[PDB]
């Protein structure tokens, strides 16, 4: 559903529990590399509690097997994206998309 590849590596050792504050740096891009959001554009981190499900599944899942300082590839299923439906207008049907993701720290 989600399969993850290092761009720069972590401490190997700090991952997210569930509860806490994830915060990251991401771009999210559609498969065919297109952004369509970006934290990042905006110069701010993004905050998700993990294990609330306010993040796509695949976002949630892929960051719980970072360690913080990491950045990544995540390839999302739309499995575990938008699923049949998408978001229309942004996210298309059965859409596979790709996060770059930097941990940055846990709260």
């Amino acid at each position: 559903g989600v399969q993850v590849e290092t761009i720069s590596p972590g401490d190997g050792r700090t991952f997210p529990k569930r509860g806490q504050t994830c915060v990251v740096h991401y771009t999210g891009m559609l498969e065919d590399g297109k952004k369509f959001d970006s934290s990042r554009d905006r110069n701010k981190p993004f905050k998700f509690m993990l294990g609330k499900q306010e993040v796509i599944r695949g976002w949630a899942e892929g960051v719980a097997q970072m360690s913080v300082g990491q950045r990544a590839k995540l390839t999302i299923s739309p499995d575990y994206a938008y699923g049949a439906t998408g978001h229309p207008g942004i996210i298309p049907p059965h859409a596979t998309l790709v996060f770059d993701v930097e941990l940055l720290k846990l709260e």
